[PDB]
């Protein structure tokens, strides 16, 4: 469980994300695919994007990153009370897309990296720790929902 202080730090940096959701989402996806190339194979519509500039230029990828961060931000704002928001997400990623928990660790690393790169004055040690705890809780709870659906990834 996170303390109220830790949730406030999470939501404080998230308000910064919200000034440019698209760009944060592009940088996160580009970092993810570059750091952990096995992840990009899950997206057939993104495979022809070979360079960073091609990735940034893709409206499809840009919209997808907003879809992703919108869902995540709605989850974070519930401060752990997120079952109703996690179920549809788990259902899609366990039954349709088949995304192992390890890939959710990889995108968590990419989120932390990009938040630090863009907002270092608002993402110091305690804020990084708070966001780490929140993403860990997200991953723990989505893993339990995965197993309820019969997926052990
Ligand atoms: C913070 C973590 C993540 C969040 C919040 C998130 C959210 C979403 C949302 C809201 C959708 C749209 C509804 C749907 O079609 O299911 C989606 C689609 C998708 N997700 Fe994720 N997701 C995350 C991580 C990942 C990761 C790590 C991968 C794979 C490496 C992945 C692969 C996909 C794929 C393949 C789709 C379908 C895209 C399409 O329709 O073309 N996601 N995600």
């Amino acid at each position: 469980v996170l303390s109220e202080g830790e949730w406030q730090l999470v939501l404080h940096v998230w308000a910064k994300v919200e000034a440019d959701v698209a760009g944060h989402g592009q940088d996160i996806h580009i970092r993810l695919y570059k750091s952990h190339p096995e992840t990009l194979e899950k997206h057939d519509r993104f495979k022809h994007l070979k360079t960073e500039a091609e990735m940034k230029a893709s409206e499809d990828l840009k919209k997808h990153g907003v879809t992703v961060l919108t869902a995540l931000g709605a989850i974070l704002k519930k401060k752990g009370h997120h079952e109703a928001e996690l179920k549809p997400l788990a259902q899609a990623h366990a039954t349709k897309h088949k995304i192992p928990i390890k890939y959710l660790e990889f995108i968590s690393e990419a989120i932390i990296h990009v938040l630090h790169s863009r907002h270092p004055g608002d993402f110091g040690a305690d804020a990084q720790g708070a966001m780490n705890k929140a993403l860990e809780l997200f991953r723990k709870d989505i893993a339990a929902k995965y197993k309820e659906l019969g997926y052990q990834g």
